[PDB]
């Protein structure tokens, strides 16, 4: 037993990380087949980043201006293009460590692992949730851009995120691997505000199931409720509405534990109205919303890749 | 910026994991050079685990009774021995993915990453601290034994932990890679109690430095203190005594932030005497003691491997 925030094993993605240097700027790139994907602001100087005209900066770059290194080996760039906010650098060598992969764009409330990298080398791995306001609570320093987030399904790596920037509130923003930002953010050094965030209700319920499975059962009460009455109570606490799709997604957990979804909703309604009263759940004094139903099932049934 | 519990990149260790099956029991093994290391209770049946005589069970096993698989490839066992609580299986193939490695035995208060595995395949990665009572707060199901914990230093993997069992309180226990348990635990299915735990003071101070670096600065006060007076206050709250070695270990953090170690100790003394009063630090309503000073520096300076 035990329940921990846990990231996917990262080796499949470690074998794809390279360093991308243009002039004086260096960041990370993702090397898949014979293409390196990286944030387009690698072509910026310090002065350009306040309001860059990326199309203009890219015209004055040729293939040889991009120094791509995989460990101690230079990869010769033989082509380049821009796709929204990412650059694609064609190289003369296909990555022999290319895993089976997909590019996906995730929905708010879904989680992924981030492999944080500097200079093309891995530094660490941690789990993140795409917030309803399209930000993530990461840990990124200078040079971390091009670090990617991903999920794994058996042998297939689904890349969903590439890191571009930090917001004044401390949170982080990036793009899918087609270079389209999550959220209303742009890749320039200017103050940008995230929308007001919301608590991912279905993830809180998943976490409460995780808690019951791991012995923490004091918050369960004898009542049921209806979706309508639960959503009425939870709206005032800035919880996103719980849909019937969300209930259906929680179905297998409710079947495994034998606690109906609307009974757990009754328990969460009581927790929202009365607080925890000093008690903890899975060690936390706060309700946690960064575990999806699938993360709970994954960890509590031992799914491997 | 941002501060997250983050694990080491796991690919170096993923390339060493194999499945070890003896009769009807299967668990994980660590394949380094031509030796597979795994928990010795792989040679137990269900009935044996209540009080096993491991030396007796091993005499009736020969090399061929151990089925070692790396992916879809059987590794032929050509030798076997027992070293305390681990088995060493010599195989006719050296692992081509063997990283540079050491076996180390860590001290209470140190952290490591655990790569949780089932059937020789990786499931997830998470960070753990060796508690002062020699347990860890992991997430392990049946079949997880042989999963290892480790640190990475540049290119060298220091293996420090191999998982053997769960305790009635929900916590976990295991051995170093020489098979000596951490703590007063034995590898049999019997009720065993962990010693009463203690809060790792030097790790709390490291985490408070991490908080200051990341904007969370409200708990800083204008006072200093002495090691003696701090330890007097902190003893009653079940905090382990802060030694001068601990202060010296925190030295670089105090230099980077410009906050003296004994000033941060004054801040923590106030936090222990008065609580947090509803406020949080790095998102947590509790004082966190599972980040070492080195984890803080690592994450806040971008150390890669
Ligand atoms: C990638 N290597 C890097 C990652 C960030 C640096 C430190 N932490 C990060 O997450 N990206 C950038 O440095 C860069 C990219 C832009 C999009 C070209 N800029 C920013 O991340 C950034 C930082 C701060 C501000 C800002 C502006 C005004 C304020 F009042 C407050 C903050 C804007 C952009
Ligand atoms: C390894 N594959 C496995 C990992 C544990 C199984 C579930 N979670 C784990 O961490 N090890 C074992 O299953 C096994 C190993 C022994 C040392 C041979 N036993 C235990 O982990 C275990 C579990 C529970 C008790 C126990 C006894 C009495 C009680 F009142 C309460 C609990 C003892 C040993």
């Amino acid at each position: 037993s035990g329940f921990r925030k846990m990231a996917f094993p990262s080796g499949k993605v470690e074998g794809c990380m390279v360093q991308v240097t243009c002039g004086t700027t260096t960041l990370n790139g993702l090397w898949l087949d014979d293409v390196v994907y990286c944030p387009r602001h690698v072509i910026c100087t310090s002065e350009d980043m306040l309001n860059p005209n990326y199309e203009d900066l890219l015209i004055r770059k040729s293939n040889h201006n991009f120094l791509v290194q995989a460990g101690n080996v230079q990869l010769r760039v033989i082509g380049h293009s821009m796709q929204n906010c990412v650059l694609k650098l064609k190289v003369d060598t296909a990555n022999p460590k290319t895993p089976k992969y997909k590019f996906v764009r995730i929905q708010p409330g879904q989680t992924f692992s981030v492999l944080a990298c500097y200079n093309g080398s891995p530094s660490g791995v941690y789990q993140c949730a795409m917030r309803p306001n399209f930000t993530i609570k990461g840990s990124f320093l200078n040079g971390s851009c091009g670090s990617v987030g991903f999920n794994i399904d058996y042998d297939c790596v689904s890349f969903c995120y590439m890191h571009h920037m930090e917001l004044p509130t401390g949170v982080h923003a990036g793009t899918d691997l087609e270079g389209n930002f999550y959220g209303p953010f742009v890749d320039r050094q200017t103050a940008q505000a995230a929308g007001t965030d919301t608590t991912i209700t279905v993830n809180v319920l998943a976490w409460l199931y995780a808690a019951v499975i791991n012995g923490d059962r004091w918050f369960l009460n004898r009542f049921t409720t209806t979706l309508n009455d639960f959503n009425l109570v939870a709206m005032k606490y800035n919880y996103e509405p719980l849909t019937q799709d969300h209930v259906d997604i929680l179905g297998p957990l409710s079947a495994q534990t034998g606690i109906a979804v609307l009974d757990m909703c009754a328990s969460l309604k009581e927790l929202l109205q009365n607080g925890m009263n000093g008690r903890t759940i899975l060690g936390s004094a706060l309700l946690e919303d960064e575990f999806t139903p699938f993360d709970v099932v994954r960890q509590c049934s031992g799914v491997t890749f």
